[PDB]
Formats: C-alpha cells, sequence, structure tokens
C-alpha cells in the first residue's frame, strides 16, 4: 500500500496513524519528580546511534530492509541531517522552490533516508499501559515500521509526530525501521528562505502512559486591575476507563512551597443539549499577589497535574513552568502585564555551521546568553515551530517569543495559490492547529504568528479565527498580503522604512509612521522583519529607534536576523572554511543571501551587533549643565544591579572619572550632578563617557557587564598657539620625471607624469609600494550589490550604477603638476581629471606642503559631475611598505563603524592589533572603517585631520574580486584607504537601494585636510 | 490497497483523486444553447437501468465483480435509496445514531451496494478533451472502478462528487463499478433527524470540457445607493495552457435583448509580490436600471460565460441565471435591496413515500407552487445542500433560500465533540467550502449555514470566518451553542417561545422579544426552527406572526416542517399506507416523530397550513365603521394583481357583497368606504368577511386565487322574540330503571341508575348506541405526548399527567336524578362526580328541560379539582345510532380549527360531507373539532348553543388505542364529541408542554347550555 498510496504526492494524507498534539509530557509516577523537573523513567530518549542507508527514490529501497538490517548501511548519530554526513548535498534557495512547481507532485528522484535501530523494551512496559514513539522532528515526511509491520505516516518537519507502538513491540530485541523522503507535498508549505535540508533531526523518545492517563492540560491566568489577584484555571482531559473514584489535583508551587491547589472528580460543566465533558475536569486557583513574569524578571511558578484516586493514589503526573502574565492589546497598544512594551526582537533560525538544522542546548543557551547580552528581549521563530527545549529557556531566562507556523508558499505565483485553495486548508490547519496544541502552555510564547511569506488567502483568515476562539490569551500576527490584513492583530510589515514610504502595488510598504495613522488604522506596528543585517550593514539603525521611543504604537521589531547560515567546508589541507549558496553543487541557488546575522555561524559577532546593542539600551541620557538625566524603560524592574560610570577625557587623556550607584524606578528618572570638572587651559576636545555597569553576576551575564552608553562633547579650547619654527628649510629637486623635496633624512617624491606622491624615504627605505592616488569607489557591500535572488540583476543597484558610469574603470588624466619654494616650504600643486567615454566624473585639486618640521598638509578639493551616481567614497589610498603589529587612533571606535553605524562607537583613543581593523565577512567587501578620526598611528606613520580610515593587508581590489574570506591574502605591507567623506552601508534592506539621502555623497564639492607626518 | 486502507473509517481521507468543485457546468460548444439553457451534447445522463447487488459487508464482495458482472445481481433504476427496493430496511432515529458511537469506526457489518453500468462512449469525446462522470448524490462513500481499474473514492452523501475518466475510458462499450458504504466515517456529521438511507440516489452524468477550459467562475452585483445602478463583476479561471489569443467574454440578456458585454484577455491585477493570477479574469459591466430580483418578483437575467480566440471561435461557454439582488445586515435588520425582510419560511427536507431521498422535477414544482400559495417566501435547506434543481426552481420562481452545509452531530455527548475537535476541521471544512464553490451563484440563496445540532465548537468560527472572507454577499448563520455565538450573524434559535423564557443551563431558548434586547445583542432574529407542525399541531401560530409584525429585529422563522417523512407500505392485499419510524423492523427508532409537516408525503395539506397561510398573509386589514384599511407587507411590488371581495351575511345568510380592485404600492395602505348597508329585520350578529383575489394566473397560481381573508362582527341584533307557546306537554314515566318522557312521536330515557340519558326515540326507532355522557379527556396529541425519542418517558408532559391523575379511567358516580312535572315541561336534574383512588376530579351539575315544542334544553356547570392538572376538554359525548352523509354547521369553518388554531377560520353556514370532518392523521389522535359553533345539524338532529364539535366514525377510544390511521375501522354510528371547553394544542415545540396558560382550562368552575332538537 506503501507504494502505491504514495501519500507524499497528496496533501489530503498528512499522517496516518498520528496521535493527538499535546503539551510536553513525561509520564511521572512520583509527585515530587514531577513538581522538580526531574528525569521520569517512563520518558525515555532513543537518540545516539542509529542504523543509515541512502537511496535515490523510495523505489529503490529494497524490501528485505523491513525485517533486517542491511549490511550496506552505516552506523550515524541521530538526531542529524543527512547532508551533513555527506550522502547528498544540502541546498541553499531563497524563493524558488527546490523542486520544479507543480503541486502536489514531487520529483521522482526523492532523496530517501532508511533509518532504522535495534532497541530493547523492559517487560514491564509490555504487560501494562501505553508506549508510543515521539519524533520531534523528521524532514520532510516519514513511513514508520515496528518489527516489521506498518504503523503510520507524518508530515510537518517542524512538529511532534508520534505513535502508538504498544501493540507492535515484543519481549526482548525491538526493530524500528524510517522511511523518510526528502520532498513531499509537505514541501510545497516549507519554502523558507534557508538550507534545504532532510532526516531525522530532531529527538527520538518512548514514552510510556497509564491506559487511564492525562492526555492534554490548558494553564490559563487572569488578572485584577491592578494585578494583585489572579485566577489560575487549569482544564484537564483524560483518556482510558472514566470511573467514580478518579480525581485531579492541580497543585501549584514557588520553589518547595505549595501556594496553591484544587482538586475535583472529573465531570465538566454543562456545554449544550447534549451536556458537558465527562472526561476532562476545570481547576480553578486562587493566587494573592502573583509574581509576574516578564523577559525583565522571569518569575516562574511550577504547577504538577496529579490524575489519582479519591482514596490518595497517584496514576500518573504531569507538570509545567508557569508563568503569571496578561497579553493584549489595548487602544491600540500591545500591553504585557498593562504596561506598553518595546520589542527589542531578532529574528532566529535553528542553524549549526557542524550539525545543519539540528539544534543542542549548549547552541541554543549560547545564543539566549548573547542575546539578553546585547539588549534584546524578543525572538521571532522564523518560521516554524522550533525545538521543545528552546522554549523552555525562554521560560526561564525571560524572552518574549513569537511562536510562528511551519507554513511558507513564497515560491508560488502569486503568492497566495495555495493559502487561498481550501484543498490546501486541511495541511495549513494541522500546521497552526498542533503548534498551539504543543505550546499553549509557555509563558514565553506572547504572540502567535499564522507562518510567513504565503500571500493572504481565506485560509489564513479561517485559521487566524481558529486560534482568537481557542486561545484568547495571545493576539495573532501574519504580514502577508500587506502587513495589516483582516488576519492579523498587529501592523507586521517586513521592511518597512522609518520615514520613506515604498508604494507597491498591492502590497505597499508604509513608512512605519505614516503607516499607523492611515484612516481607519489603530492597531499596534511592530516589523516583523526589519534592519536586514547581510554583511556590513544595519545602517539607519538608530533611526528606527529614535522613531519607536517617539511613537507609543511603533513598539519595536525583530531584526532579521541573529545568526549567519554558513556551513563548514574543507580544503584539500583539511582546514576549515565557511560555505555559501552554490558551494555545495547546489543550483539554482542564492549564493551569499543564506547570512543576514548579527552573529558569524559559530556566535562571533559581526560590528553591528554592537550597534544594535546600543540602540537598544534600557537606560536613556540627557545632559544639562553637569546634570546627567538616567532615565529607565524598564516597565517592571527597579535598576537593582546598575552603577554609573562616568569619565571626562582631554582628546583620549583621562581628566577625571568616578561612580554613582543607579536607583531607578520603571519609567522612572535619575538626576546625578557630576562634581566641578578641574579644567585643562591646554587645547583640545573634552569628552564625557558615562557607561552603566552590572556590578553582579546574572543568569546571564557575567560580573562587570556593560549594559548601556552615552558620550557628550563638553567644553572645547580651540588651539591658537603657532607651531615651533623649525631653522632647516625643505630643498625642491627638479628632474624631467620628479619633483623631489629632501629634509635631513627625508625624502618626498612627486611623479610628474602621474602627478602622485610615488614615493618617501625615511632615510634609504622606502615608504611606499604604491602611489598615493585619490579613490572613490569600494570593494562593493552586500547592500550595494543589491540581490536576493541570484538571478536577478538590477540596474537600479548601486554597484550596477557605479560600474555602468565608469567610476571602477575611470582612469586619472593629469591637468597640473606644479612647484614652488616658499619662506619655510615646497609646495605641489595637483589637478587631475577621472574620465570615462569622453565624461568626466571626478575632478581632483590639491596642495601639499612640506615645511620644515617635516610635516606635509595634504589640502584636498573635490568635484562630484552632478548627474553621475554619487560615489561610495572621496578620499585616498596607497600600500605602505610597513606591516606593524598595533594601529592606534584617536576617533571612533573601538568597532568598525559607518557614517550610518556609528552611535555605538565612541571617541577616545583605541590601540588593537592589526587583524582587529579588518572585519572576517564571509563575502569580502569594504569593511573596517572608522569614523571620526583625528590621528591615525602606523608604525613610524602619523596622520591628522578629520576622516574615515580603514587599515589592512587586503586591497579593495583584491576584496572585490574574491567571493569567500577563506580565498584571500594578505598583500605585501599594509593598504590604508584615508577618507574625507564616506558614503552610507545601508540595510533597511538588501535588494534595493537602502542608503538614506543624507547619508549620500550628493554635495557636488568636498573638501579635506590631511596632515602626514613622521612621529 | 483498497481493503487495507479502510478509507471508510478515517476522517483524514474524505476523497480520493476528486476534482474541484464548481458551479453548475455544461460545457456548451454554441453560445446561443448557453443563452436559451437548452441542453448540452457534452453533458450525457447516465441515469436509468443500472445493475446492483447488495452485500452484508465490504469484505464480502467478490473481486470477479471488478471486470465481470454478477449475474446474481439485478437490474434497478437509479437515482435510488436501495432501502426503497428492499435490500435492507430503512432506519428512523432522531438524536441517536444509527451506529455504535466509537468515531472514525463504523460496524464490520457495513451493508454495501455494488452498482455497475455498461454504456456506449463515443469516439470524438476521446480524441479531444476532458471526459469527467459526476455523481450528485452518493450515500454515504464510494470507490469508483472504470474498466477494472480504480479511479477514486468521495465522501459527504449531499455534494457532487466528479472523477476525470478521460485516461480510463475507451471507444464503445465502458463498465463502471461502484462501491457504495452505508456507513462511513462521514456518516459521524451526518446525523439529521430523518430516514438514514444509502445508494445513489442523485443524478449521474458524463461531462466533456476541452483541455482549454472554463474551470470555475462567481457572479456578483453591487448597487449604489437607490439600487438606479450596479456594477456586475464576473471572475472566470481557466485551465489549459495560457496564450496570448485567448479570451473571456460575459454577455449579459435580458430575454433575448443583450444588456451588457465585457471581452478582457486573461491575466488578473497584482495580488502580492509574487504577481497576480495569470489564469484568471475579472469582468465587470455596468447596468443602469437593474430589474432587481426579490421573492415578490423573481427577476432574472442570462449570463453568457464565452472561452474563446480573439478573433472569435468559441471554445466553450458556460452560462447561469443572474438574479441582481442585495443583501445585507445593517442596524440590527436584514435587507434585501434596502428594504426589511420578512421572513414566512418553512423547513423542507427532500422526501418522497415512494422514492424516499430521490428528489424529482415534478415534486420539487409540485412543493413550490403549494408554499407559494399558501404564503410562503422562504426554504431553510434542512439539513444538508439540495438536488441543483432546486436553487434553479427558487431563482425562477422566487425563493429565499437558506443553504446549509451537511454537517449534523446531534448524537455526540456533548453536541459539540466533534465540532470542537481540530482532527475534524478538516471532513467539517469539505461540506462548508464545496457548498459554496457550488451554490455561490444562485440568486435565491440569501444566507449561508454552517450546518445543524452540532453544537459549537472551534471548527464552527473557523468555517464562518472562511466563508465571511470569500463571499462577503451573504450573511451567515448557525444555530448550534446557543443560537447566539460568535459563528452566526443572525440570531436563529430553534423553537423558542414568543412570551415564554426557556432558561436551560448553557443554552437557554429566550422569550424572542427579551433576547433582541439583551445587553449588548444587537442583530436580527429569525427562527431556523419553530411550530413544530408534528401531527395536530401550530397551535399558538399567530402570537409569532403578531411578535413579528410588531418588533422591527424579529424577522419570522421558518416552520419545522413542510412535508410528513411517512413511507408507503404495503397490506397483505396489496394496499397502501403509510408508515413511521419502527414499522421496517428498525431499531431503536423514534416513531412518528419523522412525521411533523403541514402537508402529508403525498402532498395533501394537513388543517395547519390554512393557519401559516393567514398568518403569512401579505395583506393587513382594519375596520373603522364603514371603512376597510388595507396596508401591503410587499416590499416591492404593487398590488396589480388584486381585487378585495367583501360580503356581509347575518348568521350565514347573504346581504350584501361587492368588489374593490386594490391599488396599493408596497408598504401602502388604501382605503374602502363600505356603501350603507341595509339593516335586517331578524334577529343575529352580521358578519364581515373580506377576501383577496387574483384575478390573473401567475407562474405559480391560477386564475381566482385566494391570497389573504379577514373577518369582523358588525351589527349584533340579540333575539328579544318568545318562541310561539305550544299546547302539548310532555308526559313523564317512572319506573326503579327509568324516567321516561313522551311527545308526539319522540320519546327520551334516563336512567335512574347511571344518571345518563341512554336513549331517544323518534317514531320509536333509537337515536343513541351509547348513552350521553360528560367527557373530560382527548385522545392525546403528539403535542400530548410530549416525546422526541421514544426512549424518553417525561412525567411532565400532559398525556402522562392525566393519566397519573387518573382522568382517563375515572368513572361517574351518581350523586343525585329526579324528575319534576311542570307547567308545559319535563325537568330532568343530575349530578355526578368523577373519582379516583378517593380524589375527587371533576362534578357535573345537570339540569335536562323537555318542553312541548319538544326541544331539550341542557344545562351543564361543571366543577374541576383546582389540584388536578387541567383537563383536556368539558363536554359530552354519545354513539348517534344515525349514519348521515352531510354535517351541516353555523360556527368556525370549514376547515379543522382548535381554541389556539382558529384565526383562519371564518364564521359562516359550512356544509361538509362526514369524511372531511375526519382529519387523516397518521398517527391516530383527536381531531376535525371545529370551534365557536352556534348550530350543528346531523340527520334529523339539531344542537344549538356556543360549542366546539368533532364528528365522526371513530371514538376516542379507538383514536387512542390505534397508532396507525390505516388500522382504524368505522364504527357502528356516528360518535358526537360536543364541548363547552377544549383545551389548546400547542405546538411551540412537540416534547414538552406547550399549551399556553390562556389556553387551559384552568378556571375551576365551567358553564355551558345545549339546546337539542329535531328539524
Ligand atoms: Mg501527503
Ligand atoms: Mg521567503
Ligand atoms: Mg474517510
Ligand atoms: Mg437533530
Ligand atoms: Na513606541
Ligand atoms: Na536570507
Ligand atoms: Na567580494
Ligand atoms: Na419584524
Ligand atoms: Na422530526
Ligand atoms: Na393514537
Amino acid at each position: 500500500v506503501v507504494l502505491q498510496r504514495r501519500d507524499w504526492e497528496n496533501p489530503g494524507v498528512t499522517q496516518l496513524n498520528r496521535l493527538a498534539a499535546h503539551p510536553p509530557f513525561a509520564s511521572w509516577r512520583n509527585s515530587e519528580e514531577a513538581r522538580t523537573d526531574r528525569p521520569s523513567q517512563q520518558l525515555r530518549s532513543l537518540n545516539g546511534e542509529w542504523r543509515f542507508a541512502w537511496f535515490p527514490a523510495p523505489e529503490a529501497v529494497p524490501e528485505s530492509w523491513l525485517e533486517c538490517d542491511l549490511p550496506e548501511a552505516d552506523t550515524v548519530v541521530v538526531p542529524s541531517n543527512w547532508q551533513m554526513h555527506g550522502y547528498d548535498a544540502p541546498i541553499y534557495t531563497n524563493v524558488t522552490y527546490p523542486i520544479t512547481v507543480n503541486p502536489p507532485f514531487v520529483p521522482t528522484e526523492n532523496p530517501t533516508g532508511c533509518y532504522s535501530l535495534t532497541f530493547n523494551v523492559d517487560e514491564s512496559w509490555l504487560q501494562e499501559g501505553q508506549t508510543r514513539i515521539i519524533f520531534d522532528g523528521v524532514n520532510s515526511a516519514f513511513h514508520l515500521w515496528c518489527n516489521g509491520r506498518w504503523v503510520g505516516y507524518g508530515q510537518d518537519s517542524r512538529l511532534p509526530s508520534e505513535f502508538d507502538l504498544s501493540a507492535f513491540l515484543r519481549a526482548g530485541e525491538n526493530r524500528l525501521a524510517v522511511m523518510v523522503l526528502r520532498w513531499s507535498d509537505g514541501s510545497y508549505l516549507e519554502d523558507q528562505d534557508m538550507w534545504r535540508m532532510s532526516g531525522i533531526f530532531r529527538d527520538v523518545s518512548l514514552l510510556h502512559k497509564p491506559t487511564t492517563q492525562i492526555s492534554d492540560f490548558h494553564v490559563a491566568t487572569r488578572f485584577n486591575d491592578d494585578f494583585s489577584r489572579a485566577v489560575l484555571e487549569a482544564e484537564v482531559q483524560m483518556c482510558g476507563e472514566l470511573r467514580d473514584y478518579l480525581r485531579v489535583t492541580v497543585s501549584l508551587w514557588q520553589g518547595e512551597t505549595q501556594v496553591a491547589s484544587g482538586t475535583a472528580p472529573f465531570g465538566g460543566e454543562i456545554i449544550d443539549e447534549r451536556g458537558g465533558y465527562a472526561d476532562r475536569v476545570t481547576l480553578r486557583l486562587n493566587v494573592e499577589n502573583p509574581k509576574l513574569w516578564s523577559a525583565e524578571i522571569p518569575n516562574l511558578y511550577r504547577a504538577v497535574v496529579e490524575l489519582h484516586t479519591a482514596d490518595g493514589t497517584l496514576i500518573e503526573a504531569e507538570a509545567c513552568d508557569v508563568g503569571f502574565r496578561e497579553v493584549r492589546i489595548e487602544n491600540g497598544l500591545l500591553l504585557l502585564n498593562g504596561k506598553p512594551l518595546l520589542i527589542r526582537g531578532v529574528n532566529r533560525h535553528e542553524h549549526h555551521p557542524l550539525h545543519g538544522q539540528v539544534m543542542d542546548e549548549q547552541t541554543m543557551v549560547q545564543d539566549i546568553l548573547l542575546m539578553k547580552q546585547n539588549n534584546f528581549n524578543a525572538v521571532r521563530c522564523s518560521h516554524y515551530p522550533n525545538h521543545p527545549l528552546w522554549y523552555t529557556l525562554c521560560d526561564r531566562y525571560g524572552l518574549y517569543v513569537v511562536d510562528e507556523a511551519n507554513i511558507e508558499t513564497h515560491g508560488m505565483v502569486p503568492m497566495n495559490r495555495l493559502t487561498d485553495d481550501p484543498r490546501w486548508l486541511p495541511a495549513m490547519s494541522e500546521r497552526v492547529t498542533r503548534m498551539v496544541q504543543r505550546d499553549r502552555n509557555h509563558p514565553s510564547v506572547i504572540i502567535w504568528s499564522l507562518g510567513n511569506e504565503s500571500g493572504h488567502g481565506a485560509n489564513h483568515d479561517a485559521l487566524y479565527r481558529w486560534i482568537k476562539s481557542v486561545d484568547p490569551s495571545r493576539p495573532v500576527q501574519y504580514e502577508g498580503g500587506g502587513a495589516d490584513t483582516t488576519a492579523t492583530d498587529i501592523i507586521c510589515p517586513m521592511y518597512a522604512r522609518v520615514d520613506e514610504d515604498q508604494p507597491f502595488p498591492a502590497v505597499p510598504k508604509w513608512s512605519i509612521k505614516k503607516w499607523l495613522s492611515l484612516p481607519g488604522e489603530t492597531r499596534p506596528l511592530i516589523l516583523c522583519e526589519y534592519a536586514h543585517a547581510m554583511g556590513n550593514s544595519l545602517g539607519g539603525f538608530a533611526k528606527y529607534w529614535q522613531a519607536f521611543r517617539q511613537y507609543p504604537r511603533l513598539q519595536g521589531g525583530f531584526v532579521w536576523d541573529w545568526v549567519d547560515q554558513s556551513l563548514i567546508k574543507y580544503d584539500e589541507n583539511g582546514n576549515p572554511w565557511s560555505a555559501y549558496g552554490g558551494d555545495f553543487g547546489d543550483t539554482p541557488n542564492d549564493r551569499q543571501f543564506c547570512m543576514n546575522g548579527l552573529v558569524f555561524a559559530d556566535r562571533t559577532p559581526h560590528p553591528a551587533l554592537t550597534e544594535a546593542k546600543h540602540q537598544q539600551q534600557f537606560f536613556q541620557f540627557r545632559l544639562s549643565g553637569q546634570t546627567i538625566e538616567v532615565t529607565s524603560e524598564y516597565l517592571f524592574r527597579h535598576s537593582d544591579n546598575e552603577l554609573l560610570h562616568w569619565m571626562v577625557a582631554l582628546d583620549g587623556k583621562p581628566l577625571a572619572s568616578g561612580e554613582v550607584p543607579l536607583d531607578v524606578a520603571p519609567q522612572g528618572k535619575q538626576l546625578i550632578e557630576l562634581p566641578e570638572l578641574p579644567q585643562p587651559e591646554s587645547a583640545g576636545q573634552l569628552w564625557l563617557t558615562v557607561r552603566v555597569v552590572q556590578p553582579n553576576a546574572t543568569a546571564w551575564s557575567e560580573a562587570g557587564h556593560i549594559s548601556a552608553w552615552q558620550q557628550w562633547r563638553l567644553a572645547e579650547n580651540l588651539s591658537v598657539t603657532l607651531p615651533a619654527a623649525s631653522h632647516a628649510i625643505p630643498h625642491l629637486t627638479t628632474s624631467e620625471m620628479d619633483f623631489c623635496i629632501e629634509l635631513g633624512n627625508k625624502r618626498w617624491q612627486f611623479n610628474r607624469q602621474s602627478g602622485f606622491l610615488s614615493q618617501m624615504w625615511i632615510g634609504d627605505k622606502k615608504q611606499l609600494l604604491t602611489p598615493l592616488r585619490d579613490q572613490f569607489t569600494r570593494a562593493p557591500l552586500d547592500n550595494d550589490i543589491g540581490v536576493a535572488e541570484a538571478t536577478r540583476i538590477d540596474p537600479n543597484a548601486w554597484v550596477e550604477r557605479w560600474k555602468a558610469a565608469g567610476h571602477y574603470q575611470a582612469e586619472a588624466a593629469l591637468l597640473q603638476c606644479t612647484a614652488d619654494t616658499l619662506a619655510d616650504a615646497v609646495l605641489i600643486t595637483t589637478a587631475h581629471a577621472w574620465q570615462h567615454q569622453g565624461k568626466t566624473l571626478f575632478i581632483s585639486r590639491k596642495t601639499y606642503r612640506i615645511d620644515g618640521s617635516g610635516q606635509m598638509a595634504i589640502t584636498v578639493d573635490v568635484e562630484v559631475a552632478s548627474d553621475t551616481p554619487h560615489p561610495a567614497r572621496i578620499g585616498l589610498n596607497c600600500q605602505l611598505a610597513q606591516v606593524a603589529e598595533r594601529v592606534n587612533w584617536l576617533g571612533l571606535g573601538p568597532q568598525e563603524n559607518y557614517p550610518d553605524r556609528l552611535t555605538a562607537a565612541c571617541f577616545d583613543r583605541w590601540d588593537l592589533p592589526l587583524s582587529d581593523m579588518y572585519t572576517p565577512y564571509v563575502f569580502p567587501s569594504e569593511n573596517g572603517l572608522r569614523c571620526g578620526t583625528r590621528e591615525l598611528n602606523y608604525g613610524p606613520h602619523q596622520w591628522r585631520g578629520d576622516f574615515q580610515f580603514n587599515i589592512s593587508r587586503y586591497s579593495q581590489q583584491q576584496l572585490m574580486e574574491t567571493s569567500h574570506r577563506h580565498l584571500l591574502h594578505a598583500e605585501e605591507g599594509t593598504w590604508l584607504n584615508i577618507d574625507g567623506f564616506h558614503m552610507g552601508i545601508g540595510g533597511d534592506d538588501s535588494w534595493s537601494p537602502s542608503v538614506s539621502a543624507e547619508f549620500q555623497l550628493s554635495a557636488g564639492r568636498y573638501h579635506y585636510q590631511l596632515v602626514w607626518c613622521q612621529k
């Protein structure tokens, strides 16, 4: 029947013999074990070594496999994705389906994973009760056999499939055979923008329940007006034979203290003309002054559900963590415990560079700690229900969760083709309903989502209403079909900009500020995805947060996204390197578009993370006179683990510093009066830096963790004192080919043919490897490239405009090169035109003034043709001979910062190793810039002015020519790019120009000045 | 795979390889044929003689049957139910499922119908295009084979199942094999209160569509504020390969005049980020001053949908009737074309006494004609989608239709066990979605219903919203779970009473007047079921209509129900008789509860129909002096086929009459001045009767049809004249056992032992067969019995209270019997007590005064113990020796009428054959009463007074002892029951006391007087 029915090409069959979904069960037979959440003897993990054989299709599976281990099969670890063991290739595609679009059919060549396990079941489980097997995750569809007999079938890669094995198991040795199909009709609802893998990728377990058993339970908590009183309402459902002596006790615990308890026999209230549920009971417990759950303070109680007898004999016990919180939208605002939330969220896929889509505790805990340490309080499960442990950790560490149905049909044309089709309603309904049935008791889940990128169809409205009817405690959201449809309680757009409208037909992305106030619109706005963090990105992040803080109904959003989906590959020498789309022979693919994270795949932070941390701070600061006003954006907690450090520095030189304890109520303010500052006579800018430090360790952070910061300029004393007049005068030497200047052991050489400083000598040592030349281009960022699909070529993308205009191939034509001797200096005057096909793109006019003190003052005035696309940068570059270990600068740092991503950086004296001045983006691009720099030091060299710079062993040319970071080779010496001006990086999205007008280099005329000297 | 999978015990499989649902198709290849709705050569009927074999289970079907006929099978007509051919028994159960409640499982003994057909398929049908088979109704599940090969499977008994046979057929002879299962998992959703049958009971046909085809189309009509302008919007979908030369033309016709036309290529507007529907097109046609559709004037247009090439080759045409109307709920009122409807509705099952649940055009038309002739304007499809032709006939004749999904789970405990279960949402969703997809273009359908008696579950809420999303043009209603849930636009209770609350826990039935004004309630109220017409019923019908006319938001209801579900059986002599539950060996069963109709199964009216007709009249009347005020309750039409006839009579004797044409605007009034009526000389009451007559035939009625009537009392002249004094004196003779009175040829005999008139002589011929005795009981009506289930005994039911009180077995005890000779009379005085086990129930005190003119004046004074249940009647009865041909009376008539059902009856002189004075209710009961009678004539006898009477060949005793009307035998002579007082019949429902307090005999003391004489 299996090969004949083809259940995997029929959306009307999504399972056979599958048990009903439910909340996490462990079937404890001891109440104390249930209370403490300790292991249950009745719940057994089947994770470990399994037998596995790969086949190109289900027809290729030999019938002997049903009863006998195949000798060709390998021993593998389970849970696993079989692409990670190398049996076939993982595929990265964004929108376009990995299979031909022909529902409900899949390719006849359908990679098939035959898993099997020989295992022992103890005699006790056979005589009495029910033994079920639970597969927490099988991608994408599977048939199940036990001891050669067919058991059932299951679909939906992201939710547990469970089957009764009581009638299939025997004394001693048993064998399970699992035939997993890569493709099925389920694949049409699984078109998420991520790697396409398959296999038994989440836990496998055996659970033993009595015949008379708790089959479901729901915990609800409702509150009075000031949250001083709560009622915990618990509905408990049973299966098995009903008896008059049966009882349910629900008890609520706070540590070892029982705070409330209720006991009742089965028999619900009358529901209709035919009665009520005899097999159900609802317990109501009163709790006075409950401790409330939030992400700020994740207060939890333990509920223990006991199925027992009247005379006091336990049959079984289940349990859950309970967080007392209320979620409601009121007057246009999303409230938690009566207070408006500000969502500092991030989208997080389930990804590991080694293990694929298999999740483990260590990695999950790592992500949560890093999220909380960087001021995130919310996570969206993009775009499927997660590994069950994720919700436990969110409950316990404290994160708001958007739990999202495993439904995405992005690749359909139009996007709603399936979701508007009633024939696909059954498949869709199960992905929503079984999610709710599983996760409804988790306090961390505050919002339900209907899925992702599936247009808006009538099936969405049906399922929206289903959830609203079944669980009034959580809003339902869904972005598809315009982000403000009838299927959503929350205006939840993706990549809607702050001020700029994007008026796409049918599905516009309005300015978020404008969207709120459209005629008739009353709902809160929280972006489900924003600030697309692909490569060198998060330009304009501060603009979002300013708007979130200003507009009550703008309640934040979820950054896209947490972690790069890069996979580990190995070269000839067995050295690991980060791979993306296409690196596995997978075609078609969408290349580096799988990497959009704030962190690298190994959870090393990208520079963008510190900007996110800074903008998402829970303390806001103002300065007036010497008064710092600290405002708390905590809704619930006081600042009981916070002190304020302050320091004043004169151009990086410390002058005064102190600390003050913070005592701010939620939403409150504290005024801190700075002591009288000893002013300096010497010139320069005084800078005040404040930092909020957590003196004590928490569950999620170390002692001394810095949670917030801010800088202000204080007094400036401008330098008026003349530089000490030098005795020596530099000497000009003229030839046909070169102008040469000499002063002591220093020589400067200007090539009269090129018009550039071609060489510098300190004694007989050459300082340059490539001449000092203007640069107007950058190695293109993912944002400049502006591509979401590898097939899509957009003439409007920045990089395409720069290419089409000749920016990358414009050659410098010399217009003027003259030398003059002054009283105490030599003056070199130059002029250059950059042209492409008879069109002058840029003109640079310079003076180099070399005085008797050995300083070269470079003055640069640039013209940019108003009709050429605005250049990526306006500066100079050269390759220095020197390779030094350290880079020292007075400017914004310490991390990479760009003009539209520099709010997190602070002005100070910074000193890093050279390798830290390069950001290892997996797809190489312009990187490592630091802005607002007044002084840069490298080996013998010092540069002074007001510039942006990067410095590394990689030229812009190499960076733009190399597709992977592991293929980069250090060049001879050091490439310095010093910019007068540099373009924003943008990132509102990465598939259209996203750089805001004010960060584009459109002024037409530009001036900057540098002093180069040897200190 | 078939016997192994058991798809009929799987709610997750409701079909296999079934094609998408759609509006009625005929695939015309000529546009004129499409327009005129003439037969299509591409649509062939497979109705006629098929091959049938019955089997106790599917496992008993011989595998030979697939490829070859079984000679042991019979030739039967299709469509049919196989219970109607004798193969097994039809089962009548109300609530309790006909199978053990063990979802999804059905009994292993699952009766199985093996249908097969051998038929010709022409070559032209297989060379080009697609050949599909359509099963309009198969009860309840089936597998399909074509030429031995398995095609598919389908569930839902009440919607068409369709399969592509293109790859299965050959030129010339082919064979179909259909294995129909009586029970399936679909039976759990098919628990309607009706005969449980099975088989291919609706049409089977073959449809040829071209490869490039119209696969769906939707017609919408929207209007400006005053309906002077309309836009017809038609969405058309195609299958096949898309081509730039393809076009759709939608043309709209009014008779032979084309009114509007639109032509367009395929390609819908942009829908989302992925584009729009390339395979769809929407045509918009402007119509100025559209002729509007309503039940009053069913104006229809013809829409022809042409799929063709740009240069004009027709590929295929589909078509439909279009009715321009708007249905909306505004400010708590249901509006059609801007006007508030008053629903004069009835529930109608698909029932034929000879053919079961097979429907034919003739029966459908008969039903529509009778409905409209009796002032109905609406029908509810209780409780499933109907035969497709019903909707066409409702479109054309003009009836408002509630189209209801085939979902009833009444027998579940609680009622919502399956409807609140997400596992059953897929099966439920198809029963809703496929109905809407089929019927959405029929203008007669004004409201969608989600099913019946399935409680209220989350699945209802989901499917409610689905319909609201897909079709905004029609309100959605559903009664389950209390009639005012979140799943209904209309408060739609069943059997809620007018003034009386029924406060059931969880699902109360409030007084309808009170329900409207409950805090926060704003919706309209229209009863889905009311005035249960079981047997002698519809008491209190006028109370509903009074309330409907007074309260704007009470907008009517649907009577339960149209036609008795009785089936024909044949006796030993081959004579037909009407059978109800239990008469087929079916057990358990609910007996006569299948008969609740206004008409008998052969469409002969019950007496209740005339009461409905009268109360549902469209003209209302008031009298003031000589002025008649006629008010129209038409919303749209003027009274252009109506004349008012009026007549004044003095105690039945005509004195003056006339007629006046009616000219009343919709909702308007007309004043009619009666001419001066000459005074009558003689005594008596003048009566005015008005009738609205339709001079012209219509599509639904004959010339001279009476649509409305009303009566008033005018002047009364009370008789003051003394009856001529006679010179004869009656003579008293006394013995131990008798008082005898003689006058001329007349003799009366009073038995002194019993105290009753035991005999009466005219010309020494005996007039009585049984003495004249008081009667306080009636052969109980179905309403008195008070049973919805044959297992349920209710001590509160009228019959049970009467029985427990000993009313039916109390015997007369003589207290007094005396005789006095007077001047011109003999006076007999009697007194009796009726007692049961020590308790005196009633006392009757009488005088009989026999004077010289031969008249016997009887005066009766009765006492009824205040603590005994109020008696059914207070009167006399006797068995007359005479059988006469005619009954002549001055009173209310001509039809049977009871105190709470006499509004339709008129006071006049009526003359009927004796048989008309008996109503042949299938379950015999008290019947044939006529109220407000002043004079009764039968043979030589005349009774005068003010009484209610019935007269027949059947005693109350025989009536109450006989379970079927065919088992009744005429008794010797004629039983006369003359009542001073008679209890109401009730009928708000038939399973609880429903007689209103004002119609109960609770006064304690009663008085009436009769004069008995010879004329
Ligand atoms: Mg499937
Ligand atoms: Mg997508
Ligand atoms: Mg089934
Ligand atoms: Mg029912
Ligand atoms: Na806000
Ligand atoms: Na991506
Ligand atoms: Na590159
Ligand atoms: Na009304
Ligand atoms: Na009934
Ligand atoms: Na009877």
